[PDB]
DNA sequence: TTTTTTTTTTTTTTTTTTTTTTTTTTTTTTTTTTTTTTTTTTTTTTTTT
């Protein structure tokens, strides 16, 4: 299952310093948690390392829940809990995860590069023939991960008298995909994320930033 | 006219500079085209007393 759900209540109990740090810097703290859990699991099941070589630490019951309309730039790069209704949901897409390239000048397979969520990986030279020239994804030696983009609006009951429901895009990755269906009311925990390529720099108008939530944890509220 | 020292002076290169020649080289935007909606202007089947 490659997914380890850690409650926040008991993490704030046992180790409150981490629980203070985690909302402020969730990317790094979550990377640390993932690697620590991975090696704990390898200690417990040494054979298990052939399976997925990565443990996803999900975090539950994060105390303070901000609703979709109250999200601000104060919340940028922070772990938030919202709640809403899934309105749209792409199919599971295959996203480059550890991507190998072909130098199509000498056919050398450029070594595995980690694909981050906020920047297109582009190699420099190839290490053999030193061509800056064109590369192509080697799709046989690349590994991918499941990617899904959902849209979540505010619950219509939770919307005030004269006001429209606001919606956000969230990104489900690799173990979270297909956990939501349109019309589901979910509790979404994730990083309120700004900095990938969403900035209206293209003279279309104001220099505003589009925002997404890197989902960390999805709780479906139903039977 | 036999012996003998300066003299080049042609041949090896080497330096060595100055000049001309050689070698190298994808990415990123934009745009047309196609296929869609969508409000509006008709126009073609519906029925009555
Ligand atoms: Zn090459």
């Amino acid at each position: 299952r490659e997914s380890l759900v850690v409650n926040y209540e008991d993490l704030a109990a046992r180790e409150h310093v981490l629980a203070y740090f985690l909302p402020e810097a969730p990317a790094e703290l979550l990377q640390i948690f993932d690697e620590a859990a991975l090696e704990v699991v390898l200690a417990m099941y040494p054979k298990y390392d052939r399976i997925t070589n990565h443990i996803h630490v999900r975090i539950s019951h994060l105390p303070l829940v901000e609703e979709l309309r109250s999200l601000r730039q104060l919340h940028l790069n922070q772990l938030i809990r919202t709640s809403g209704v899934v309105t749209s949901c792409t199919g599971v897409l295959p996203q480059l995860s550890m991507v190998k390239y072909n130098c199509n000048k000498c056919n050398f397979v450029l070594g595995p590069f980690c694909q981050s969520q906020n920047q297109e990986v582009k190699p420099g030279s190839c290490p053999e023939c030193q061509s800056a020239g064109p590369f192509e994804v080697n799709m046989e030696e690349t590994i991918y991960q499941n990617y899904q983009r959902i849209r979540i609006q505010e619950s219509p009951g939770k919307v005030a008298a004269g006001r429209l429901p606001r919606s956000k895009d969230a990104i489900l990755l690799a173990d979270l995909v297909d956990s939501c269906k349109p019309g589901d009311e979910i509790e979404l925990t994730g990083i309120y994320h700004n900095n990938y390529d969403g900035s209206l720099n293209t003279a279309n108008g104001f220099p505003v930033f589009a925002t997404v939530i890197l989902a960390n944890h999805v709780a479906k509220k139903d039977n």
